[PDB]
């Protein structure tokens, strides 16, 4: 009912030793070589602390998972070990757990982050092209290794603006992509969910991450956080419909034999396509160019087979300032 455009082969061509995370045996580190300092974050199934690896006296992150669904835990570890050394992927330092409760933690590199609603308004046009390009690098890498993040959003993009470095964190929803598999649609955060998630289409792929990338980018360049502000998961589809249009939605559902749910009959009207240019303001004009709008317009498409691949998106003209800049550094 849908295969991915790119990289569909990958997990088949790497081994079952690459994707079969149920049978991974975890060689736990020593829980007591870490000391938790201060709370830096929270989560649905987690808590995150700044911490010290005692034997080296060094800063790191300790993220304490919820111990149940044991294989959901091995999934995140198998993905982190697989993506070892990948450009702009958060580095895995250790996996430890408590001797008595068997509650596990993942230990990752620390990144001196600025929270995005503070940091994003401080970006220049170049910053945006540059940090999106760096993030495209992580997305392309893990996609080319047969993995979907499925929770791309600002909150999982650590930026050390002083170091001009980027890390994609939180692979607790990352699943391996197997052609034709029916994945769970209850993934990603509301404001970054794809239309395929919102209409219960289960045979999605690496293109889901591109719709989310486009939701980030849209809010960066139009200065509208979040860009699609649905009150529930049904309102999410209507808020997207008010921009992309109800015509192109109906052609896409037909293209995929998706039958919309009956709740939508009363809430989903006929909406015309609002051009991207109506989101241009004076406060957000610094980020606007035709390169940018064109690029956003090829991320944010109902049909996931119409979205750019992360590889394709790096080729985009928008990023040419970044390409040539890094080349002249060379
Ligand atoms: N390497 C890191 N460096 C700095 N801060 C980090 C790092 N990893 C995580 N954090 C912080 O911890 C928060 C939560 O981390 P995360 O790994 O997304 O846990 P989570 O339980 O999966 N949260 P959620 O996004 O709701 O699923 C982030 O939003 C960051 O502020
Ligand atoms: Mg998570």
């Amino acid at each position: 009912r849908s295969v991915a455009r790119v990289y569909a082969n990958v997990n088949e061509k790497l081994g079952r030793s690459w994707w079969d995370y149920d049978n991974l045996v975890v060689q736990w580190g020593v829980q007591d070589n870490y000391e938790i300092v201060r709370k830096v974050g929270r989560g649905k199934y987690s808590e995150v602390f700044e911490s010290i690896h005692l034997p080296t006296d060094s800063k790191c992150i300790v993220k304490v998972l919820k111990p149940v669904k044991k294989k959901k835990i091995k999934r995140e570890i198998k993905i982190l070990q697989n993506l070892a050394g990948g450009p702009n992927v958060v580095g895995l330092l250790d996996v430890v757990r408590d001797s008595q409760s068997k509650t596990p933690s993942i230990v990752t590199e620390y990144v001196n982050n600025t929270e995005f609603k503070t940091l994003y308004p401080k970006f220049s046009d170049f910053d945006v092209r540059y940090y999106i390009f760096e993030l495209l690098k992580a997305l392309d890498f893990c996609h080319s290794k047969g993995i979907m993040h499925r929770d791309v959003k600002p909150h999982n993009v650590m930026i050390d603006h002083e170091k001009r470095t980027l890390r994609l964190i939180d692979w607790g929803l990352a699943e391996f992509y197997h052609p034709g598999t029916e994945y769970n649609v209850r993934v990603a955060s509301r404001y970054f969910k794809g239309p395929e998630l919102l209409v219960d289409f289960q045979e999605y792929d690496y293109s889901l991450d591109m719709w989310s990338l486009g939701c980030m980018f849209a809010s960066m360049i139009f200065r509208k956080e979040p860009f699609f502000h649905g009150h529930d998961n049904a309102d999410q589809l209507v808020k997207i419909a008010k921009v992309l249009g109800t015509d192109e939605l109906y052609t896409y559902l037909e293209r995929y034999d998706i039958d919309l749910d009956a709740q939508f009959d009363d809430i989903l009207g006929r909406y015309p396509r609002k051009p991207w240019s109506r989101f241009v303001s004076s406060e957000n004009q610094r980020y606007i160019s035709s390169e940018a709008i064109d690029f956003l317009d090829k991320l944010l498409r109902y049909d996931h087979q119409e979205r750019l691949t992360a590889e394709e998106a790096k080729e985009h003209p928008y990023f040419e300032p970044v390409r040539q800049a890094a080349a002249q550094a060379s």
